[PDB]
Order: structure tokens, then C-alpha cells, then sequence
């Protein structure tokens, strides 16, 4: 049944609650992101209201045929009602389209709903500056003291050096990037920016990407792999059995293949830093593992909700054992006595 932390009390509305049938009492589903957990169960027979962003109506509409009729987006950074009540979306800093809920209750009772997403400084100067938010339901994903990780951009500085010398010393070598999901364009875009090149992928990725409403996308993708030194494939392929027998498919265009597999964590991130990362290497083939997030470090969780001083925290990842739950409560508890709220 639909869990509690999907649910929006005072409101028929529920947050990223699509498979469990038809929920009794919901009048409106929000969809916070196109990520196949959050959406899991939308389809064209749907017959319900779905509320979300430009972007996630788009790949609603032309990835999954969800009918035109069911989709609602909204507008970011705008007052808007809906069957009754005020909302406000927010960008999330997560992937493409994807926003946090701000729920202005009929009893004067503010709640946000961070859908995923990447705490950033800039939040404390959107809408949410404003008024005082009274229940926060968190994007927990990240949250113990191991989860370290450098910013974004540190990382494309990284990968965009290390493309351009290997190709620039080797002009035979492919650059190929893993992808399973929307998320983390700006690893493949980066790097085909510095090479010269537009990014190379399939017809069924191709079409996700031209859902986004990335400016100028026409000058920087297409379908024609062979013209391309950028090539996008699928993650289960980024492997060495997965490259050499997708190397041989170039007909010997390329002698050697550079590969990133844009992770979450991995426990390299707790003694190693960015300037002294290594790949995989099985021959003319490297593997590189990039710590690329597009959710929280456990420092930048903290940090946003100190600053939002929340009365209660509902998490929403992590639920499932009482041991994650237990950690849970008590980082929070800490965070609100150093902080006073
Ligand atoms: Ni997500």
C-alpha cells in the first residue's frame, strides 16, 4: 500500500506514488522527475491529473504516450492553484526537469518536498527565503558523515583534461560515456565541446535528449555515429567485453578507447581525491569512474537544513530498516541541537 512519506496530509494529493493502483483519496499525482522509481507505473492508460515540470511533461508525453489530456506542467518560481491549493515548484539541482514542491496548506502549514535532489546555497535565496517551512519530507539518499564528494565542476574540469590530452596525443582514440538514464549531460557535453565534436548515440536516446530543452541542442548531438568522437552507450556496455566488441564495430576507425562510467559514491571517495584518480586498463581500452552526483553530500544536507530549520523531517530514502531509519533520526536530532531550532 502507499506509504505515508508519499502523501501530502490536509491535501488529496500524493508525491511520486504511481504504482499502487489508483490511491484512495488522491485527486492530483505530482511527479517530481523522469526517473523510472519516481514514475514507476505511468503509461497512456493513465486517466488521472499528473502535475509537473515543462520538461518532465515532454518526456511523459513522447517517451512513456501518457495522454496530452493528464498532463499539467507547471512553471517554475510561480505562485500557481491546484483544486484549491497554492503550490510553487522549484528546480531540485538533480536532473534535467526535475523540482522540489512547496504545499501552502488551508491551515497555514508550509511543506516542502524535495523530490531528489543536490542542496546548493542558492536555494536560500529562492522563494523559499520567504516564509517559514513547517515539515520537510528530505531526499535522504546521502545522508552519513562517509558521503564525501567534490563539486560538479571540479569533476567536468577533470574529465574534459583527461579527454582532451588522450586525444590530443592519440588522434585514433574514442571517447565513450556511459548513460541509463536523464541525469549528467554535462560529462558527455563537456567533453565533446573541448574535442570538437557533437556527441554521438542511438535513435531512442537522441529522442530523450531532444525532450530537455537544452539551448542550441541541434549544434551539439546527433545520430550519426561515424562523424562523431563521442559516443554515448548504454552503462551495462561500459566493460571491456562491451568496448572491444564495440570498437571492432567502427571497422577500425579508432585504436583505443578512453570510457567514463559517471558513478553516485564509491568507497574510493574516503582516501583518494579528484587530481589523483586511475582507471581500469585491459589493453588499448581504459575505464574511468568519475564521482559525478546529482544528489546531496551528507555536508550539503546539513547545511540546507540548518539553514531551513524545519520542525519535523520526513525522509524519503533510506526507509526500509529500522537501522537506516534509527541513523537517520539521530544525525537530525545533532543537526537541530548545534543549530538552536
Ligand atoms: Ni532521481
Amino acid at each position: 500500500t502507499c506509504p505515508f512519506y508519499k502523501k501530502i496530509p490536509g491535501t488529496g494529493f500524493t508525491v511520486d506514488a504511481f504504482q499502487y493502483g489508483v490511491v484512495e483519496g488522491c485527486t492530483a499525482y505530482f511527479l517530481t522527475h523522469f526517473h523510472s522509481d519516481h514514475y514507476a507505473g505511468l503509461s497512456k492508460h493513465f486517466t488521472f491529473p499528473v502535475y509537473c515540470s515543462e520538461i518532465t511533461g515532454n518526456l511523459l508525453k513522447n517517451k512513456l504516450h501518457v495522454q496530452e489530456q493528464y498532463i499539467h506542467p507547471l512553471p517554475l518560481d510561480t505562485e500557481c492553484i491546484v483544486n484549491g491549493v497554492k503550490v510553487v515548484l522549484l528546480d531540485a539541482n538533480h536532473c534535467p526537469g526535475a523540482v522540489m514542491i512547496l504545499f501552502y496548506l488551508p491551515n497555514g502549514t508550509v511543506i516542502l518536498h524535495t523530490g531528489d535532489f543536490r542542496a546548493d546555497p542558492s536555494m536560500e535565496r529562492s522563494l523559499l527565503a520567504d516564509q517559514k517551512v513547517h515539515m520537510l519530507y528530505l531526499d535522504t539518499t546521502y545522508c552519513s558523515p562517509e558521503y564525501t564528494f567534490p563539486s560538479q565542476q571540479e569533476v567536468i574540469r577533470f574529465a574534459i583534461n583527461t579527454a582532451f590530452e588522450a586525444v590530443t596525443l592519440n588522434p585514433h582514440a574514442l571517447v565513450v560515456c556511459g548513460t541509463y538514464s536523464i541525469g549528467k549531460e554535462k560529462v558527455f557535453l563537456a567533453i565533446a565541446d573541448v574535442l570538437g565534436s557533437k556527441v554521438g548515440m542511438s535513435q531512442e536516446k537522441y529522442k530523450t535528449l531532444q525532450c530537455l530543452n537544452i539551448p542550441e541542442i541541434n549544434s551539439l548531438i546527433t545520430t550519426d555515429m561515424c562523424s562523431s568522437l563521442v559516443h554515448l552507450l548504454p552503462m551495462m556496455q561500459i566493460n571491456f567485453k562491451g568496448l572491444q566488441s564495440h570498437l571492432k564495430k567502427c571497422g577500425g576507425k579508432y585504436n583505443q578507447i578512453l570510457a567514463f562510467r559517471p558513478t553516485g559514491w564509491t568507497h574510493s571517495n574516503k582516501f583518494t581525491r579528484i587530481a589523483d584518480v586511475i582507471p581500469q586498463t585491459k589493453g588499448n581500452i581504459s575505464i574511468y569512474g568519475i564521482p559525478y552526483s546529482e544528489h546531496s553530500s551528507y555536508l550539503e544536507m546539513k547545511r540546507f537544513v540548518q539553514w531551513l530549520k524545519p520542525q519535523k523531517i520526513i525522509p524519503t530514502v533510506n526507509v526500509g530498516t529500522w537501522k537506516s531509519r534509527s541513523t537517520m533520526e539521530k544525525y537530525f536530532r545533532e543537526w537541530k541541537l548545534e543549530a538552536g531550532y
